[PDB]
Formats: structure tokens, sequence, C-alpha cells
């Protein structure tokens, strides 16, 4: 008949962060664009083409992403074989961004809020302990400011304000756990306020954005990037950077820009299939507009080659007006 489905999510609800999520039926016919849109839907989004559905083994750390014309039923069948339900997690999220993303999102609050839940998660998660100190104070102050959006300007200068995100809401809400744990009470009290105060006066929009400004240049969240190699015959490794800035582009210094290769709106088709010969890497390749030969990819596992295979077509559904796939299968 039918089978229900945990979608977790980041658009934001009164309750705990991680606990957000939707309960959603499945029948044999839905396939993950259904889904997505069902759920982007309740929410009012008006950018449906910029979200995916990522799967992760809540053991290991990989990651697949469920392709739009995947069925449900098919691709969880696939995965419950290799393990049981309870290990895998099913999220909603931004990865397809449009070129000037974040003032485009303005347009969206639910997409502006999806897309800074979604990154500040990701910063606590992976980075936030080792970024300095003066920006992960700046970081969570914007989020103070952002969440109690009414409140007065000063009202951390008043220890009682202060007290109750010290001891019934916890500082671990805003700050990582390195910064809370060097650093005194009473200190942190001191530069908690003091650098509050150089925010005091944004609204919710400006803090948003704000954070993304003092984030961007220590933290990745506007491109993907992959280590494999291009060509056909001869072959050379490169490390490809796909993102709304650069479309499809490799990566040469530490500072330098990428060099690019192709837009998005010159990829003709997709396909993808495990190393051709007696291998376990993945062959993804491109037709594009303009070019003579096609560009082909090699990539360490099929795995990274189905992630970028929907990577680059959700992109291109995107810079088009599509909702056909742009992967061609069997």
């Amino acid at each position: 008949m039918e089978r229900v489905l945990k979608v977790f999510h980041y658009f934001e609800n009164s309750s705990e962060p991680t606990t957000w999520a939707s309960i959603i039926r499945h029948g044999d016919a839905t396939d993950v664009r259904g889904i997505i849109q069902k759920i982007v839907d309740c929410h009012k989004v008006k950018n449906v083409a910029c979200y995916g559905l990522r799967l992760s083994h809540l053991q290991s750390e990989e990651v697949h992403w469920l392709h739009l014309d995947m069925g449900v039923s098919n691709v969880r069948e696939k995965f419950e074989l290799a393990h049981p339900p309870e290990e895998w997690k099913y999220e909603l999220r931004i990865r397809y961004l449009p070129k000037g993303f974040l003032n485009q999102f303005t347009e969206d609050k639910p997409t502006l809020n999806f897309f800074y839940q979604q990154v500040k998660n990701d910063y606590m998660l992976e980075i936030a302990d080792q970024v300095d100190q003066e920006i992960a104070l700046k970081l969570g102050c914007l989020e103070i400011r952002r969440s109690y959006g009414e409140m007065r300007g000063n009202a951390l200068e008043k220890k009682s304000n202060y007290e109750v995100l010290e001891k019934d809401v916890g500082l671990r809400r805003f700050f990582p756990k390195s910064l809370l744990d060097s650093v005194k009470a009473k200190t942190l009290r001191k530069l908690i306020q003091q650098t509050f105060r150089q925010f005091a006066n944004l609204n919710r929009e400006e803090s948003i954005l704000k954070f993304f400004e003092i984030l961007s240049p220590v933290y990745r969240f506007d491109k993907e990037c992959f280590k494999c190699a291009l060509g056909s015959s001869w072959i050379i490794s490169v490390e490809l950077a796909i993102g709304p800035e650069e479309g499809i582009s490799y990566l040469t210094d530490k500072g330098a820009n990428p060099t690019h290769l192709a837009d998005f709106n010159q990829v003709q088709t997709i396909q993808y299939s495990n190393s051709e010969d007696k291998d376990r890497k993945g062959m993804l390749q491109l037709k594009i507009a303009g070019a003579p030969e096609p560009l082909t990819v090699t990539a360490p596992s099929l795995t990274i080659a189905e992630n970028m295979a929907d990577l680059i077509d959700g992109y291109c559904r995107l810079v088009n007006g599509a909702t056909q796939s742009f992967i061609i299968r069997p």
C-alpha cells in the first residue's frame, strides 16, 4: 500500500532544532521530487528547484543524494538491504543555488531561513570548534540577535537577561564548546555583551546576511568540490568546483580563483556508469554545447559520480526552466 518516511529539514519550528522533520506517506509511484515538493509547499517556498534530498548512514560518513526522478520505494528498498531503517537519515537540503542566491532568497524568507539554518548547523558541526574566537563570538551573537528579534539592543547588559541565556537556554545553542570551555563564565559574559553590541541594531535579515558575510571567508557554503580526473584517454587529476558563481570549474592554487570550464546552461546531457573496465571508479560524462569533445570525468567511486551527477543535473533544471532530467538512463 504505502510507507511512512521521516525527513529532517531546516524550516524553523518552536522546538529543538534536531527534531525539525516531516513525516510523509509515500506510495510505490512516488518519486523524490514528489517528497520535496510536498514538503516545501507546506512552508510556502518559492525557490522549489533549489532543494534536494540527502541520504546519510548515521554510522558511516557516506552520503547519497537521491535523484529527483528516482522512486522513493525503489531507492529506500535498495539502501535498506545494506542497513536497517533506523540507521538511515533522510534530510531535505538546499543544494542547487542560483546566481546571487543570498540576494534572491531575500524575496523568499522560508528559504533564506532554511539556508541559514542548514549552513549554521553545518558550521556548528564541522568547524565552530576550530574557527577564531572572534568569529565564533560574532556568529553566535548574530543568532542571538536574530533569534531574540524583538529584544532591546542593550538588553544583554542586564545581568539577569544574560543569565537566562547562561542557565535556562544554555549558551551551547549559540557558541562552540571549545569557546565555552576556555575563558571564565564572567569574562565570556563581557565578551558576549560587548560583541553583541556591534550587531544590536540589526533586524532578522540583516543578522542572517551578516552571518554569511562573516562565515564565507572561513567556511565554504556556496559550492561543492570533488577531487577527480578529466579526460577520455589522457586522464588529468583536478579538484572540480561546482557552484553558482563558477558553474563547472577546477581549482589550481590555494588563493587563486577556480578556472572556468563550462556553465550549466550549456550542459546537454549527463550520463554516469561505474569504471568502464576492471575497477571501482565512477565515470561521469557530459555533452556540452560549444565544446567539440564531451567532458569525461573520472571520480574515485560510483557513489561520488552518482552524487556529482545529481548536483549538475539539479543545476541544469534550475538554470533552464526544466522539470525533465538531463541524465541519460537506459
